[PDB]
């Protein structure tokens, strides 16, 4: 009876079994879920308005979308998994459901398919760019969650440094891979950076004041505005520390937030780089490129 | 001041800002708290000992040394606070007191950073090998925390599969790295994964017998045997559901494993496997290489 | 001294004592309890509707409703306890009050004091139902905690194997125990099993639709038609198994169950259950019987329309 | 598909199905568990030492025996539940391993089963002495379980009759199930009686002094005594009431028992009851029996002195 | 090195050092943290409604109500901190935060900061009401203490006499210091007593029916009306041993309250007290003193109709 | 029904009750466990060493003895509720029994008793020293805990006024309360108070030669000495904040002191402290009192 069995195991051992689709299915689970929620899909947008300047083939622009998306639902399966959040497109997290050993090994899993999804286009390039986005993504999400933990509030340089290694990456990360099989190289790069922030910097006001980061301690641009320019009081730290669910918090937070008039700071910041980025997009169509006007309603749709 | 601030975003848009030592010295606590601790070190003999046929230069001995180990580290990390436990080479593990988050990214981070040192080489044969391998490792943990979550009871040959996956992967991979700069050009991975199978085997053997699989709800080869060897007593998988920590349960889940004669099947399933391992070496050494002592150590150091 | 004490033990040796009201008072606390709170009483009806076929005197219809409530008010007893349930009737439980083991000792005394109850008909047949109910009885409770402890999804016979021993024996042991004393004597079996299975597939639809089986972990007939029908998706085991109490989690539970179409099933099963109920109630009439107008209605009361 | 299904199911209302080992072997898991470990199985023999007496054959012993090993087994395992126990004859409790649920449903079910096996002598005498038997087990668990939680010191007289109840029935039911068969009429019930209240005494005695009852807050014979000697003391009642498992306390309380003189009394009071239980076994020979060594090896087994 | 530090010793034994402020303030932390949270301050309406009758000056009240103050605030940390409390006037408890040790300490050092106080009136009569006083508040406490934790319901009498124990001496106490200078010798205890007896049955009630008395298991007034009324029923005692923090249990114990009727009952009494006041107060005024307002509103203010 | 309840609770505000024994004995319980105990009752051998001066009647003398007996008993079972200890007198603390509630209520209402006790003498001074010396032990034992517990490490001098603080003042209660009625009239408080910090200081030198010191976390004399100096390794501090009961925690520990050489310290600390002590009932010998030889024997008894 012994033989028999370590017969089989050496026999496997020379020839390796073949991976089946059942345990694919498996350990693809929560990525399944969190991919079937319905979404706002702003980065498919973001790709087809640079293929008006690119004009690059179809199937090149399938695969990125494709990697884009493996990345984008990995990071936020993580990111969920991180801060301790409870809701995400107003449905259960997929941690609530599945554990979070399942969660995170189904996002590493993915990390590691989307590399092997890049090699398919036979150039070192694009891994160079795909290991350089993965560290800045990284980098990011230590610096977020360590600000977070420590309870130490960040300055500004330091915070908008932080937003460009965990947001601005994977758009970064999308034009550069789409600019390997087209004729256009220009530099594209500052656009994209300016975009990123504004993308950011607009998703911490409309999240507040058309408030789950004060359940979850979360340090935005306007609390740390509030934070920094009135050292006077220590009410704001204390409730961030809190994590309440009270609304008594809540509207205690929001009438602090108003009285030291953040908002319309974050306006002027906006509108002062909203100007810049419309200037930056006018200075690249003078170089030999055709008007967009994908990009400007992308610019215009969002606003404060 | 809002336009001395505006000027210094775009400004580090334009041109991006360089990472830092006090930053990256934060990013990898966890990797070092548990780098400082010395351990067994058996992969370091491992290529230390296959060098002998291989005969390679020093500095990329290093560089792979370098690259297991913090792959290994990394793993420990992960599978540590996926699996709930509490000590890690006789000191508290690091998740209880950085945190999780922090650990989960320093893996993460380690992970990339191995990437990184790899492109160093400049051969695409590398970045094949670092993926597959990276791959198998997920998929091995995956199967290992669904077993384990949903509890059904693995046969022999999925769980070597599994084993194969999670264990074996390292052993291949820091192989198949020194082959690329040796002038011998032969096949050496099944005695690899055979090597590895045996080393996972002895593990789970000695954990119990010289219990915290017990504890936590393992699947190990002795626990499998005892469960499937009579299949209408359900004793033991009930106690590895309750997930105890009292001593009587212990003693009584060893007693009923010795009941059922366990610990004398995997005694002869190493024999058997050294012996077959034994003569794959003998093979090898007939086409041209020589006797290697290191190799005949570490295997017969091993033996149950 | 000593010698007193010993003296009233061998007495009490020789003589034992006789049983009190105040002891009795307490050992029956949850028991009066759980009573004490109003309830459906669906038994009551199911016993006088079978009442017009067979016409026994007053007597004996008192003495077997009171055994079957008894029964009944144990067995709830028993069942709230092993499922961790924390209300029932609105009600705290009674175990959130006196404990577990006064819980406990209740139940398993008003069965033994049911069993008494029945040993005054003078009848040997009496006992014989008496006993194989309380087995099948048993047997159900332990196959269901089984499952729902050890996480094997069963499949639906089996599922109903277990319903018929859980639920239908009360109602097979309610009907014998007329049929002492009745001139007619034909089979009743068939359609109290089948109207047992149909009470158990109404209640378990309209816990969760009109949803604590999510909370404790229950297997349910759509939660098994739902975790059959797609086998490669792992989310309603996974939802059971955490044990959630959280209403976004029931929330996503239930539109899984109507993404895969469970409720239409039940439905639709339910709808030939109810046919071929009416078929045999027909043709039991056409034997010699009259029309039932009260089976009639406890029938048509539970259509899932 | 679902036409199948429901043909299925009717089907299976008109010819129900058979019972599987399969399903047994599963429902009667904690019991094999606990029937495994050896145990000194005291009742084995005084089964044997009245044998001398009634001269009964000997398949009726073996199924007497069989009856009293499953009660008493199954009153075992729902004791260790109810007194939140940690350890049985050296090894982990029940419920430690397969739960509460499983392990209750379990002692239920050997209990229905024990008296299916009686029903096969073709006697109603049996059922009744099992059913009286069983309504004072649970008298007796009842109250010890009420008295434990409510912490109030019973008297003397009071845990006696408990003691009675809980002990003495299964010794009751043994020795009369013999004598459906045996051609000796007399009177045995007062000696069996008294010999129950010497086992439960000597193993309160024994379990302290050769300490889990004080782990336990349990009220046995010594501590009643100790408690009640001195009402204006409530340190042993604190200790009870703390319920801690530390080495110090035991020791403590062990101390002031000593103070008090209890395990003297104990000893006394066995004496003058072994005295009367000889008396009475010497009364019985002079009716027309002969010589029992066996029951006198018994009695002189369970000596304090 | 060892002769100076030994020349310091010795400087320090023959001149003992002076005590100073950034340790005063350190000892005095969770007095000064209940002290700042605001409060009904009633004593102060208390004592402000007798100095009508006896005209003292202001520096002697001044002085007679900071003991009293310190003394009521001491009381609530103590009993705080033993009655396993998690909220004081709507704030968390002050031995969450700066532990338990040091509200101990705190509120004993308080308690003899206002002894060395009362000193400086220069009468050995303000020391004796001082030291009594004291003695009966701790007894109070001691016996409600006791009570609770070896789970007896005391009868009507004994609690009226522990509510008098352990609420009325500080009432009696402050009345009697401020007649030391005063020039109106009448007595007034009676008085006091009935006021202080009036404000616990009113805080009783007013706790629950306007409910952590049912999650601390403390026995009230009306609950031990409704454990007393019907003996045979073991619900109330139950959920008081419980210790439960659902709002369930806590539901059903009023309702379980309501239906025994006993909130009438303490509204009857209440009512019946204050007339009972009222004519006390009628009767002292016919002596020679003039019409008092304030203690007619404070005793109009306490009426539970 | 209500009128009998109403007509009884009026009698009784009208004439109040009478206390009873039998609420006495369950008030007065968890300290009647404690004073069955048998002690080394040295303060009845230093009192009885004063009265060979002051040759004061026996009436006094017995009430002095139980008034301090009364409360060195309340303050040892406040002291064991305070510091979280597990035996005394090798035999179970009083509060593992009662619990905290009854055996403080019980150390607060002897403490009053005692107090009661003291009126009888019919003299203000009395009812000065009595306020006084509790109020000193009360700023003792709160300064001491609160150095326990916030982990700050006072120095020498400080300690040692704490340690006459709540030590000292029971020794100097006694002598005082038993001058009232003698002749002799000159100063004995400095040799009270020099004798007070010896005994302290040699108790606690015999503690760690005679342990749960340092798994409670006290800091004793050469505790102290020894972080002062080697103002540096925080080994004893962090030592002294595990709490940990192990033989090893403790076995370092030890050694850790004895690096130090603490006992020389102490040593000599005690020998001077002696010194000065036998001088200084050399100088009071002078102004006409009798050879005493109770007190030498009773300083030779304890020392070093």
């Amino acid at each position: 009876a012994i033989s028999d069995h370590t017969s089989r195991a050496i026999d496997l051992c020379r020839n390796p079994p073949l991976w089946g689709t059942d345990q694919e299915q498996t350990l693809l689970g929560p990525f399944e879920y969190l991919e079937s929620i319905p979404g706002k899909n702003i980065r498919s947008q973001f790709i087809e308005a640079f293929n008006t300047w690119l004009q690059i083939p179809q199937d090149h622009l399938q695969i990125v979308g494709k990697v884009i998306s493996m990345l984008h639902t990995a990071s936020l399966l993580v990111d969920d998994i991180e801060d301790n959040s409870l809701l995400r497109r107003g449905q259960p997290v997929a941690h609530s459901i599945f554990g979070t050993a399942q969660t995170f090994n189904s996002g590493n899993y993915v990390y590691f398919l989307a590399l092997q999804e890049v090699q398919k286009l036979n150039s070192p390039r694009a891994i160079s760019i795909f290991v350089d986005a993965l560290t800045q993504l990284h980098r990011g999400q230590g610096m977020d969650v360590f600000w977070r933990d420590s309870l130490i509030c960040p300055t500004e340089e330091e915070y908008l440094d932080m937003v460009a290694n965990k947001t601005g990456a994977l758009f970064c990360l999308a034009i550069e891979l789409l600019q390997i099989k087209s004729t256009v190289q220009l530099d594209f790069l500052p656009l994209v950076r300016l975009l990123g922030i504004i993308f950011q910097i607009c998703d911490d006001y409309l999240n507040l004041k058309s408030c789950e980061d004060i359940t979850e301690g979360k340090f935005s641009f306007p609390i740390i505005h509030s934070i920094r320019t009135k050292p006077g009081n220590r009410q704001l730290i204390n409730v961030l520390r809190q994590k309440s669910k009270e609304d008594d918090v809540k509207r205690f937070a929001l009438a602090y937030m108003e009285s030291t008039q953040s908002f319309d700071y974050t306006r002027d910041f906006v509108k002062i780089l909203n100007g810049e980025a419309l200037r930056m997009i006018e200075d690249l169509e003078q170089q030999g490129l055709h008007r967009n006007i994908e990009i400007r309603n992308i610019l215009a749709r969002m606003s404060l």
